[PDB]
């Protein structure tokens, strides 16, 4: 197995899936760690046992989707693949607002909160997960402005969406 967590790239205290290479600490894993298999390897076990899971999908039947175990697992999955990234950090913890020029957001959001509303099974569809993590991004380039900094909601939110089209197999075009 791995010498470092798969998600912060960082050694310590690491648990180690039975079925891959892959190792975790115990809250970079989605879900905390509870043999023993990793969510890559329960996601490609849901392909595997449904090839046709992999077609392609309408963005708007995926968001119409009740959170059953599968759609749950879809989503911490996605969110953990945000995580995976080191511009992370910036969207991770509760924001706080006070800049000359700029009002903070209506409704604030960060990726703990979207964690801990997952943990605790408060999206009973999947576009509520979406919107929740869609609007982190938003409230940032709101914010930020005509300031470089808007540039890491940009980046994050590609690695969201990406991630979002490939784990949910939605259809490709142009
Ligand atoms: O962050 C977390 N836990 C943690 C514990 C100890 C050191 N660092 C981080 C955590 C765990 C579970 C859920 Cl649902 C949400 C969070 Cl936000
Ligand atoms: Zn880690
Ligand atoms: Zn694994």
């Amino acid at each position: 197995n791995s010498n470092i967590c798969e998600v912060c790239n960082k050694w310590g205290r690491l648990f180690c899936c039975d079925t891959c290479p892959r190792s975790f600490h115990e809250h970079c894993h989605i879900p905390s760690v509870e043999p023993w298999s990793c969510i890559f390897c329960r996601i490609k076990t849901i392909q595997e046992r449904c090839p046709e899971s992999q077609s392609g999908h309408q963005e708007s039947e995926v968001l119409m989707r009740q959170m059953l175990p599968e759609e749950q697992l879809k989503c911490e999955f996605l969110l953990l693949k945000v995580y995976c990234d080191s511009k992370s950090c910036f969207f991770a913890s509760e924001p706080y607002y006070n800049r000359e020029g700029s009002q903070g957001p209506q409704k604030p959001m960060w990726l703990n909160k979207v964690k801990t509303s997952l943990n605790e099974q408060m999206y009973t569809r999947v576009e509520g997960f979406v919107q929740d993590m869609r609007l982190i991004f938003h409230n940032h380039k709101e914010f930020y402005r005509e300031d470089k900094f808007t540039r890491l909601g940009i980046q994050v939110q590609d690695i969201f969406e990406k991630n979002f089209r490939n784990i949910f197999a939605i259809q490709e075009t142009s």
